[PDB]
């Protein structure tokens, strides 16, 4: 979408994965979807290094809506959001952060809350802009294909007409199978800043692998359409939650990074471990994810040893390499060379291990190297020519 | 098997899952299958509380064999086991531990090492006894159904004839689909101390789940056949390795415990985290696993919320309850009562949470209670009448 926004993938926090549709504030006041929850997460982002590292969006998902007023104007739940959305937008802005909100192109949101039907698209966009929202996620539950085909372009135009820059996240392709001929990616790039291609992520390694598999099976289609202002969205990071081991956590981070994915956390920032914080706030990882060229990476190799190699092209002739083990036995000594990974001749390279910080220098194409990769884990290199 | 052994499930350490068939001692001397590996693990077991907590077996798996001498007698790899197996057994015995070894009923072991064919069964049994081995795992790769039908009882007879008590672990049923009529569990109980019913475990939550689902699907057949001296074996514990998150590690421990499974670790005891050690050395968990009645537990409840309830009967009118979440979203508040879990009478109960140590008093059958269960995780209770 040509609105000047998201020239690099968006970084932030989204409520959905970790907190879902928890509306029981009586029994569970700390974890229910509420004004308090968002202010508390905002405080953590401001104070715990998140904002400073580039995590700027604080995004509301489903289950925020209370109803519509006599003018059809959208309202938050008055008990869970007593001060209203402008209050929250203003609070978040006061901390140098941006606020994301959620609507559904259809009769109801996926959780059954008031939907943004075709006749409400313009009014809701205007309401969101008036509230000083900075991003919109538009789901597409409880709608027909033709309603979505009209509704998503209609919303992009309505957001534009408000005059406020609002990043536009579209779940549109996910409801249509995410692939041609039903999904037109040139159209999508014109109307959206990012799009959810595929299934909701769940808190499991199986879920991460099914998403990765789908993106890799279809990378010839998906890879070229990603770029500044228009990203593929494989869904939220699971780092900090319950389903992923340490190796798996480091793996999702590295792989989302090579895919030029949004880095949208969804985890309790109040209790996040140092180890998980260290993954998400890795400066070189973020640098790679936020590379100005915005070229989505690809899987370039798959061995019978079940080691996969991903490569992302970066600025200044640099590259990112992810050595990924789909083995489920033990650490594996992966033997390779840059020549075997289709790198250009005569150039001498140097690599920094993204997780360990170690530097491997004087690598020619013919130079044999070994990387030790743990099961369901990665080794990641930031690779550059040296003179 | 009526050999006086394993009146409770065996507890110890097995090399396979974590260290596999790593024989490259030149490049990897600290992790290869060698006498050093086993000696170092023995030290850890003696010094780090493992033995004192009941972890007594230190078991060699595949890839130990060098060959057979001129008389057909098995010999360990001379380079990797320079002092020989008697020496290792002596070392292990001096630390108050027991030595397990590995053989295959067929032409070769699964990794292609010299097999214990039918004409070698007796000689190999005598060799193991002479070495002062305490346990034998007998794999069934590279054999026919008829050879296994002959060989497994042949080995049991051979072991008995040596006069040395040797715990006998049989992989026989796993090669036959693990079910009647192909598997005769009455015979297995008479000839083996434990048997691998099903697929090899791998370092993933998916692997744990597939084993659990197979054991639950067929629990009507499998639950009754387990007891003192003869156990179902759903394979090694993954705790301390790469594939399981914290919640998942706690889940496998609790679930293997209610199933009266062997507690056979397979992990690097030299680098194991305090957090993982705390799981495996939980005193109440071990007490429950090692309950004298040896009654295998069952899944008693399954709900649409994807919460499952397991129950194991214990000595002194006590029970173990495992509340298990197959959810992949967020913590779940599970509401129940002992009455809904088929507890009858006017007995008043008290429960101890096995992981937190918290005590819940005044539980009558009608009493409503709530437990908070994390995704792919458990809450475990030790439940008992109070008077
Ligand atoms: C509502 O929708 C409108 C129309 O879609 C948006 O307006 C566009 O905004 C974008 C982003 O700000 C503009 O793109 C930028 O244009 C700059 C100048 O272009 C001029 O010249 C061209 C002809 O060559 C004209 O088409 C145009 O009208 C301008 O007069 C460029 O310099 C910018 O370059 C950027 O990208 C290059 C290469 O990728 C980089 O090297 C640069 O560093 C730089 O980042 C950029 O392309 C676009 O021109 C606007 N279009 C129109 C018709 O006005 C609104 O932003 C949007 N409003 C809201 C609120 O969402
Ligand atoms: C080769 O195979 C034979 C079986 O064919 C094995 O022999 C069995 O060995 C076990 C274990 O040593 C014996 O079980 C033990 O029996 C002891 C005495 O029981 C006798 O008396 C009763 C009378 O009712 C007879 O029925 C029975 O046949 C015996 O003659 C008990 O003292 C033992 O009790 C143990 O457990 C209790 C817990 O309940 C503890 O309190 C005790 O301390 C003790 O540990 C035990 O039950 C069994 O009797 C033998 N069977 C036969 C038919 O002889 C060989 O062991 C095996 N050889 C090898 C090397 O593998
Ligand atoms: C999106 O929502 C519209 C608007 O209807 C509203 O939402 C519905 C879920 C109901 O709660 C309505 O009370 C409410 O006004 C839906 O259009 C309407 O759907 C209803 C119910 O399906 C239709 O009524 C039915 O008519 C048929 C045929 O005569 C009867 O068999 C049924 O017994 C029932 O009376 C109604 O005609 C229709 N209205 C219009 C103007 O089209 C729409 O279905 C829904 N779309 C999707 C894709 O979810
Ligand atoms: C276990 O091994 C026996 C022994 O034969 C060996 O394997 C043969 C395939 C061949 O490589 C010989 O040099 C080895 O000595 C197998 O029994 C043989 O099976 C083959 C069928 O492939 C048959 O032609 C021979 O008559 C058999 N030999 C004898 C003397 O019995 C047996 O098949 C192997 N079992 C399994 C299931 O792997
Ligand atoms: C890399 O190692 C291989 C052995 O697998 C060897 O054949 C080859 O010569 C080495 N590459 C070079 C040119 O250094
Ligand atoms: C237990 O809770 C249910 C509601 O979940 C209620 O209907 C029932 O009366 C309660 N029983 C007792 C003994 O409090």
């Amino acid at each position: 979408l040509d609105n000047g926004l998201l020239q690099t993938p968006p970084m932030g926090w989204l409520a959905w994965e970790r907190f879902r549709c928890n509306i029981n504030c009586d029994e569970d006041p700390k974890n229910c979807i509420s004004e308090q929850l968002f202010m508390e997460m905002a405080d953590r982002m401001a104070q715990d290094g998140w904002r400073d590292m580039g995590y700027t969006y604080l995004n509301i998902d489903d289950c925020w809506i209370g109803g519509r007023d006599a003018s059809g104007r959208l309202m938050p739940d008055p008990k869970r959001f007593p001060h209203g959305i402008p209050f929250l937008a203003d609070y978040v802005h006061s901390l140098g952060l941006k606020l994301g909100i959620y609507a559904d192109m259809g009769n109801f949101t996926c959780m059954g809350y008031p939907g943004t039907t075709l006749d409400k698209v313009v009014q809701d966009a205007q309401t969101f802009a008036e509230w000083k929202v900075d991003m919109l996620k538009l789901d597409g539950c409880f709608s027909t294909p033709e309603e979505r085909a009209q509704g998503y372009p209609k919303m992009a135009a309505a957001l534009n007409a408000t005059g406020r820059p609002i990043a536009f996240s579209c779940s549109w392709p996910a409801y249509e199978g995410g692939l041609p001929p039903r999904v037109q990616y040139s159209l999508l790039a014109d109307i959206c800043n990012l799009w959810r291609n595929y299934d909701d992520i769940q808190d499991s390694w199986w879920s991460v692998l099914s998403i990765l598999n789908w993106f890799v099976e279809h990378q010839d289609i998906l890879q070229p359409v990603a770029g500044p202002g228009h990203w593929n969205d494989p869904d939220m990071l699971l780092i900090g939650n319950f389903g992923l081991s340490l190796e798996q956590s480091r793996a999702q981070m590295a792989l989302w990074t090579v895919l030029a994915a949004p880095l949208l956390m969804s985890t309790d920032l109040r209790t996040i471990s140092a180890q998980n914080m260290d993954i998400l706030q890795n400066p070189l990882m973020i640098k790679i994810n936020q590379d100005p060229l915005g070229i989505q990476g690809r899987r370039i190799h798959k061995e019978k040893s079940l080691i996969e190699v991903y490569m992302r092209p970066l600025s200044n002739k640099a590259s990112a390499l992810v050595f990924f083990s789909c083995r489920t036995d033990m650490p594996y000594r992966y033997h390779s060379s840059l020549g075997q990974l289709n790198f250009t001749g005569s150039v001498i390279y140097e690599a920094q291990d993204v997780y360990s910080g170690d530097i491997i220098s004087g690598l020619r194409d013919e130079t044999n190297f070994t990387v030790i990769i743990n099961p369901s884990g990665v080794v990641m290199w930031y690779l550059y020519p040296i003179k």
